């Protein structure tokens, strides 16, 4: 069991519960790959079983009567059908988990709290926009936001997947350029051109929301606008760099991951958009001052009036600063939910302690979980961590396209 | 089996052939990844014979004349006495390549520039105080630093061993309190207990060097007062902040780790302190800004005026940046050489794209590398990396007590 130091406290714990780690990663003792970003009846039997043990413990009924008529149920029903159903509550306790499970995740305090929308039913893709539409309101909730989850339906043999082609369900078009810049997000410029290929009418700004590509199984994809007052979006201002304002930026409330796996219990659902709040680093850091990104750095340090033909005046880190606090200003202006990776990082820890106390350890992804700005001022740079994979689990998966 | 390893600001592609060599085993598993955890007779032929090997390739002589005769010398010499002495020359090489591969080092782009002082004809606590001092004297240099090691005598059977008990060379005092708590460095605490224990009259300030405790082969140590003028030291002021001076801050010139065991061809050196110069962050973000070290973070946001009521603010982060301007300013003032965190990692994805070339890969460890500040500001927070062990190379070691 490996041992786990705090170095800010002293504090040491083991990871008792890393040995069950399911599925493999990337490391051995010969190489450590933890930085890269992307690293058969019988085994889905023994993934539900173990899942229905989960769901079993969570509710203090393990080992009883409905425990084992579950387990027979779900082995009578892949022995019949090759699959299972989840009933509805052990849907709600496997998204939770699988949350919960998510290394890389720092908003993990909230775990319990996810709102689940049961989409299994569905049965087109304009049926699944409708669902995506409640969804993405009632988790902007004018702007208090709410964590939520649409499950639609799962992977089966003979029927292709519903699949949403869009990372998320709010992005901004990225247009390469006349000279070959890009306008607006570059890490859209693919989707944005799959959108444009499937019709849509491309706009030229830099914040212009996309359109949804939704594949109903064995169905090409089908085009979406949402409409503009579904998409609540911040203007970005400074609380005292007045000039911030007419940088003309903006970003949207709500980050809903939707290009995600979801896999519970061996059964795999591949579209299963979920969202939650910003921690505003995401914003004020990476999407803002990545140099692939929107990358504003320099134009706000120039702006600043800050030196910036010599690295050790920190006119980088001077600039990110108050491009974080614009993020966050602006936010909490607008009253849209948002977190700072202060709050963020110092609730993590309780989520830590939580999980030690609750499960024996907690599968974190320390390069994650670390803020991209002022990593050691925050204390889970302190805290040694043990990324592992449990199940149930969001997984990447590979594009439709 | 070639880890295929991406840079996600420009979206390049390598493969780390190198790592296929990694002799020791590291931590992590399919099962978990422990990357940020700190701390995790014949067989010395094997290990020479390799290192040799590596000699006579790094100078195109391998397999020709004094490659052979050497192999033979060791394998006599280690045939008639059970260890061998390294040629200078290879002492020299190996102390580059035990630097060139420390997976933490953020400045090997300096690997090859390095000065080797063979102490191996060293005997007595006083023997090795003139050569530490010699070292300090060379490497400090009134303040352009020098790159510099000193390998004192390797570790032999049936004989005590070489050591410095003090962590680094230059270390400020750590006195506890009526209510425990401490003045000066609390990373030191435990070495400021030793000398206080074995005769050191202890200052009363907050930046008191300590005295080296330097151990003989099988003796108890000696206290040492390392000379005040060969220990160069920086004020620390702001260019703008007047104020900041009077906190009466301070750091030393000389970042020289006297701990760690030098491992070369199978031999093992206790006692072999290595130093460079300071990546500004280590001072002015870890030993000044730390929570359990110098924790200064909240006494210079009260000093500018901060709201340090509400983590949103981001007052940690401006206090941060202003101590790290103060420490880059004081150094450039003082002509202390010191790296900035932007130009030292700029630096190390120059000594990426070398090493690939060089050697097909490098070992690179991420949550090392990666700045404490500022993290996704530098290259390499979007340079994928490999963490391995080659040898040779520099390994933590037990306190000798
Ligand atoms: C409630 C507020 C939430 C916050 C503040 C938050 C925060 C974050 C952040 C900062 C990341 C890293 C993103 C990046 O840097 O690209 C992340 C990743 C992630 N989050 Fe959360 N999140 C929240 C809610 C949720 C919810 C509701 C779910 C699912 C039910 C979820 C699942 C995930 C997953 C799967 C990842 C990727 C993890 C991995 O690959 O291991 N998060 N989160
Ligand atoms: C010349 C300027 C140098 C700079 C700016 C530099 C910078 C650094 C930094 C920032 C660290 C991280 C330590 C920490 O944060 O606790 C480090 C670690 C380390 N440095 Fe360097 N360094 C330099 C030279 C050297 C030299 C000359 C040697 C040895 C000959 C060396 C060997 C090491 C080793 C062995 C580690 C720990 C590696 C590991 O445990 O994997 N460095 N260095
Ligand atoms: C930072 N923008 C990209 C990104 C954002 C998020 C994310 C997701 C949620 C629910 C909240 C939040 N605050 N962030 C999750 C991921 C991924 F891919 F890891 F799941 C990626
Ligand atoms: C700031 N932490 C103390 C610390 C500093 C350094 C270090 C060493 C050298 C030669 C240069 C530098 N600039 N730094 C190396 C280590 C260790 F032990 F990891 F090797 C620890
Ligand atoms: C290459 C490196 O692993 C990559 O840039 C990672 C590092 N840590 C991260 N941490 C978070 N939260 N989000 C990220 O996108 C990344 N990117
Ligand atoms: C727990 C975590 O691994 C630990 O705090 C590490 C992280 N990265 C670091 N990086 C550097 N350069 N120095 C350090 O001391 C640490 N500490
Ligand atoms: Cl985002
Ligand atoms: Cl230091
Ligand atoms: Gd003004
Ligand atoms: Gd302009
Ligand atoms: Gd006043
Ligand atoms: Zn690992």
């Amino acid at each position: 069991f490996p041992r786990v130091k705090n170095w800010e406290v002293g504090s040491i714990t083991y990871d008792t519960l890393s040995a069950q780690a399911q599925q493999d990663g990337p490391c051995t003792p010969r190489r450590c790959l933890g930085s890269l970003v992307f690293p058969a009846p019988e085994q889905l039997l023994s993934q539900a079983r173990d899942f229905i043990n989960q769901y079993y413990s969570s509710i203090k009924r393990s080992g009883s009567q409905a425990h084992e008529q579950r387990l027979q149920e779900v082995e009578a029903e892949v022995a019949a059908t090759g699959t299972y159903q989840l009933r509805e509550s052990e849907l709600v306790f496997g998204a939770k988990q699988a949350w919960r499970n998510a290394p890389r995740c720092v908003g993990r305090i909230q775990w319990g709290k996810l709102q689940v929308f049961d989409a299994r039913d569905c049965r087109s893709a304009q049926e699944m926009f409708t669902y995506i539409c409640n969804h993405i309101k009632y988790a902007t909730n004018r702007g208090n936001l709410r964590s939520a989850i649409t499950v639609f339906p799962q992977r089966c043999p003979g029927r292709g997947d519903f699949r949403i082609w869009n990372s998320q369900l709010v992005r901004y078009a990225g247009y390469r350029q006349q000279d070959g810049s890009v306008r607006g997000d570059p890490a859209n410029v693919e989707i944005t051109e799959l959108c444009i290929q499937h019709g849509w009418t491309p706009g030229n700004g830099r914040f212009d929301v996309l359109p949804l590509l939704l594949q109903a199984p064995d169905e090409p994809p089908e085009l979406f606008l949402l409409p503009p007052e579904l998409v609540l979006e911040v203007p970005l201002e400074h609380p005292t760099l007045e000039w911030f304002a007419a940088l003309g930026l903006r970003w949207y409330a709500l980050p809903a991951v939707s290009n995600m796996l979801l896999e519970i219990g061996g059964l795999e659902f591949p579209a299963a958009p979920f969202s939650g709040w910003y921690m505003s680093t995401e914003i004020g850091t990476r999407n803002l001052c990545d140099p692939h990104r929107y990358n504003i750095l320099e134009d706000v340090a120039v702006c600043m009036d800050l030196d910036t033909r010599t690295t050790s005046s920190l006119w980088k880190d001077k600039a990110a600063v108050e491009i974080n606090v614009a993020v966050l200003h602006s936010y909490q202006l607008a009253k849209v939910t948002i977190v700072d990776h202060h709050a963020a990082t110092a609730s993590f820890m309780k989520h830590l302690e939580n999980e030690q106390k609750a499960r024996g350890g907690c599968p974190a992804d320390w390069a994650w979980i670390v803020p991209p700005i002022s990593g050691s001022l925050t204390p889970v740079f302190h805290q040694e961590m043990v990324n592992y994979f449990l199940s149930p689990a969001f997984r990447y998966q590979p594009d439709p396209w």
